């Protein structure tokens, strides 16, 4: 069974960018629900229940028809939020190989940011914006609801290894930013954990 | 060009069921944006910019490929919310032909409510839950994002004439109910305008 991971920081560790109230509800209520639903759906599937969540979502097409959607949504929700919590932290600085790779594939850090912000703002409805590694090149993509690039293009309409991502579901920014998603996206740059991003870039797996 | 319709009541007229703050933001910010974006896209389509919004969304396939999506989302958003505001009011009572039709197609008012709540709660991500009239029969369906049954099955995955609907985007209930969509759905029964629903049922068009 999957366990709801604890946050690696206080619920107000991201202030004044991301509000403490949202962090708490988002983690203990929203993420918790995805974990519960995912575990309930895996109760009778011992074969898949043992796999890590990141791997399970790469094998959705191998699940019984009546289990595919529930797990896509909830196991997806669990995987995405787990990555999200670890991808946040104040005080980091983009540098090293990751920075070089970004300037290489986007021309500059500013171009990249503009491209990322555009993808995040243009995702209509619920979804996520991602910086993925497709082989040797970095790219910005977005997915709907709780889909992940790890699920493959046939399912999510996107592919690649997630380096970092931004949750654009309204529950992630409505309490503080209301309808102003652009303001939320701007604040994100202040809390994106570049150290974690660099680590994932180095691992590539 | 479309214009934000004025609400048929004060922003606090639905208290203590739907909060005043959300009503105000939902109307003056969210709905306003759909209206603004739909007008921006229609500036270049004189032959469509004159059609009533409910009619425009039935002709999405006749639009230029690069306009279909933007109008589907924004004209859809405008049509759905316009219907939503008129479908809310305290103090009404389900009765007459509509009530008979519901008991006829659902067995009872309670079965109908249970079915509606299930559709509204099971819509993953952003969307709407609807009570539609199709083939002389009433049915409960749901759509994603700002899609409407009026758009047709090929586009929205649903069809029929909307009698009443419930907005299940998180911006419609997060401030007061947070993650508890079920509680929000329950409060809805206290503010659904049965008079308007009956009127639409009688019109059938
Ligand atoms: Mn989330
Ligand atoms: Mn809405």
């Amino acid at each position: 069974s999957y366990t709801l991971p604890s946050l690696p920081y206080a619920y107000d560790a991201l202030e004044p960018h991301f509000d403490k109230q949202t962090m708490e509800i988002h983690h203990t209520k929203a993420h918790q629900t995805y974990v519960n639903n995912a575990n309930a759906a895996l109760e009778s599937l011992p074969e898949f229940a043992n796999l890590p969540v990141e791997e399970l979502i790469t094998k959705l097409d191998q699940l019984p028809a009546d289990k595919k959607t529930v797990l896509r949504n909830n196991a997806g929700g669990h995987a995405n939020h787990s990555l999200f919590w670890k991808g946040l932290k104040k005080g980091t600085t983009l540098q090293g190989d990751l920075k070089a790779a970004i300037e290489r594939d986007f021309g500059s850090v500013d171009n990249f940011k503009a491209e990322f912000e555009k993808a995040a703002a243009s995702r209509f409805g619920s979804g996520w914006a991602w910086l993925v590694l497709k082989g040797d090149k970095l790219a910005v993509v977005s997915t709907a609801n709780q889909d992940s690039p790890l699920m493959g293009e046939a399912i999510s309409g996107a592919s690649g290894f997630p380096i970092m991502g931004l949750d654009v579901w309204e529950h992630a920014y409505y309490l503080k930013f209301q309808n102003r998603r652009p303001d939320y996206i701007k604040e994100f740059w202040n809390v994106v954990n570049w150290d974690e991003a660099a680590a994932r870039f180095a691992a590539k797996k």
